[PDB]
């Protein structure tokens, strides 16, 4: 959705969320340190703006008078206070809250609160909101599920039938008029009445068919469930989205969750798969780990300057999209091997992907003649991750290491005859 300010939101949120680094167990010096180190480690200029606070801020055993009130132990200079401190850093404040009768960890929610959170959130100077889905009562839940594989079940190639979901949607139906679309666009609809704007992110997981009418509610959406730091998720969410990225352009993105850089079990490869396929699917990228614990190497991948500018750009809307599958035939949805061949167009350049998705070194060519937008020549080409000028190339190869990702960015045409 475009956002009264002109800007705010046209392209991906860039930050920290406070879930994949701490779960439940925050308080504010947790987020006064990630500000510090999102200053300090040049994050913030390198445009990581939004320092959010995820679930479990709120005194958990209801609301107080009517409102969500800070856990004053967790915050004891409230969200308000908060905001204050970080604002004057130069960041923005997010917050979480939930469309339905409790957060997913049992926080007290959102649903038919949503005029009185709106203001108190605005009132707050709080400009994010993180918007969740659990909780949801009997009587708003949707007549009807979407073909979502996170959650439902599916045949071959990831169809979902009504002999396998009885409830699946009828072909022709309205996802905008269900009670996901209300519950949703009702905190949208209150937020838009504060003089602050807070942008919504709409933390749904990619069910109710979000995609076709997230745009007219908020500036991003989860299209899967929770990411986890490990490969099998990273794949699991590249392969979900890599069939829904028509619905991704300015105001209006799919967000493919949290980054794990930094945690679990990932390697090196795993991560630079992860952060550089999350950059150019042009979800908002929210970094979630603890920043005082990560290494130098992925401080500066999280700056990559080139995935940053080209999920950030401000002409191209539309993100990288797969153009060759690989070892699948193209449109293949596959957990494990998902769409290997990725580009799209941005200021700098085509931007081209090539994922490794065996466990051992292959050799991935980028011929660009099959890639949308380039045509056979010779282009000037940029390896992403060294900032190298690879010269004027007629295609290019590399041996990619297990799940790494070669990426290079293909510049102006050279050398012709
Ligand atoms: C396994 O399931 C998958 C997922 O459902 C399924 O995938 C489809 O596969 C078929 C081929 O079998 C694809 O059909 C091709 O489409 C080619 C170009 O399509 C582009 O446009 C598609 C249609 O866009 C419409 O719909 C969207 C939303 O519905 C809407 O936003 C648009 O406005 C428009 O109305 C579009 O779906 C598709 O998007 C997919 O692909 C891009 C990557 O390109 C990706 O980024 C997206 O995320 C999404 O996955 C894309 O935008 C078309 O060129 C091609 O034509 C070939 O054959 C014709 C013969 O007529 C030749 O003329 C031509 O030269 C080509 O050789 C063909 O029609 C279809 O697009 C896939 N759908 C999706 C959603 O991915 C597989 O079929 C399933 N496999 C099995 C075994 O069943
Ligand atoms: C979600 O909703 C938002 C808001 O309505 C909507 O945003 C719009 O996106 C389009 C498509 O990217 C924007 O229009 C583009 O703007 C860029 C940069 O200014 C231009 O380069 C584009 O022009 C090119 O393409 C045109 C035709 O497609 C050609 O006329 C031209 O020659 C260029 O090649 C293009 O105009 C538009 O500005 C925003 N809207 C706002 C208010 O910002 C978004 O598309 C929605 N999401 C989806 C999936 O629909
Ligand atoms: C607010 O947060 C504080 C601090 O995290 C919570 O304090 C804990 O309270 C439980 C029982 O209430 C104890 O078991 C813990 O030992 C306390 N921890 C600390 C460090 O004080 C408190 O529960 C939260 N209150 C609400 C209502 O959300
Ligand atoms: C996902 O794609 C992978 C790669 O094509 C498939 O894995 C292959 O599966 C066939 C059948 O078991 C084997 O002959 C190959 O040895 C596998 N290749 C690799 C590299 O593992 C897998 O079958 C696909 N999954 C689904 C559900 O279709
Ligand atoms: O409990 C908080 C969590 O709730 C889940 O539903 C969500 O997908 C996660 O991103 C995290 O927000």
């Amino acid at each position: 959705i475009v956002m009264p300010d002109g800007v705010t939101g046209k392209v991906p949120s860039l930050g920290w969320n406070s879930w994949n680094a701490y779960h439940c167990d925050i308080d504010e010096s947790k987020f006064l340190s990630a500000a510090e180190l999102i200053v300090s480690s040049g994050l913030l200029d390198a445009g990581y703006n939004y320092v959010n606070i995820d679930d479990c801020w709120s005194m958990k055993d209801g609301r107080v008078d009517g409102h969500i009130a800070p856990n004053a132990t967790r915050f004891p200079d409230g969200i308000d206070g908060l905001a204050k401190k970080v604002h004057a850093l130069g960041l923005k404040l997010g917050i979480y809250s939930t469309a339905g009768t409790a957060t997913c960890a049992g926080y007290p929610a959102s649903l038919g609160y949503e005029d009185v959170d709106a203001a108190d959130f605005a009132d707050w100077g709080v400009d994010y909101l993180k918007y969740d889905n659990c909780n949801v009562p009997s009587d708003w839940q949707d007549e009807y599920v979407a073909c979502n594989p996170d959650f439902v079940k599916t045949g071959p190639n990831g169809t979902c039938t009504t002999a396998l979901d009885p409830t699946l949607a009828p072909p022709g139906y309205d996802w905008s008029t269900s009670k996901s679309a209300e519950r949703f666009g009702a905190m949208r609809n209150a937020l838009a009445k504060q003089s602050h704007e807070i942008v919504l992110s709409m933390c749904i997981w990619g069910q109710a068919d979000v995609f076709s009418w997230g745009n007219s509610t908020g500036i991003s959406w989860r299209m899967s469930d929770d990411i986890s730091p490990n490969w099998g998720s990273v794949t699991r969410i590249l392969n979900l989205n890599s069939f829904k990225l028509n619905s991704v352009d300015f105001w209006g993105h799919n967000d493919a969750d949290m980054l794990e850089v930094g945690n679990g079990n990932l390697t090196a490869a795993e991560t630079r798969t992860h952060f550089a396929l999350w950059a150019a699917m042009k979800s908002p990228l929210l970094i979630g780990t603890d920043l005082a614990q990560l290494s130098q190497n992925n401080i500066n991948l999280l700056k990559n300057k080139h995935l940053l500018a080209f999920n950030q750009d401000s002409v191209y809307g539309q993100p990288a999209t797969p153009y060759k599958w690989g070892i699948n035939p193209d449109w293949t949805f596959n957990v494990t091997y998902p769409a290997e061949f990725w580009a799209g167009p941005s200021s700098k350049g085509h931007l081209v992907l090539m994922v490794n998705t065996l466990d051992i070194t292959a050799t991935k060519e980028a011929k660009w003649n099959e890639i949308p937008g380039l045509s056979a020549g010779h282009y000037e080409v940029r390896d992403v991750w060294s900032d190298k000028d690879l010269g004027c190339l007629s295609s290019y190869k590399a041996a990619v290491a297990a799940h790494d990702t070669a990426v290079i960015l293909v510049g102006k045409k050279c050398q012709r005859w």
